[PDB]
């Protein structure tokens, strides 16, 4: 397991790489596109430990 996360201005969201083309939905929850997920500035960005 090794996916990127979306520290969304504080909250957390799973990244939607297939919907990396904007906001998407997956994992029975809402996923945020790749850059829209993490590409955002700090403290926004890729979350997770690895």
């Amino acid at each position: 397991m090794g996916n990127q996360q979306c520290n969304w201005y504080g909250t957390l969201y799973p990244l939607c790489v297939t919907t990396t083309n904007g906001w998407g939905w997956e994992d029975q929850r809402s996923c945020i596109a790749r850059s829209t997920c993490a590409a955002q500035p700090a403290p926004f960005g890729i979350v997770g430990s690895g």
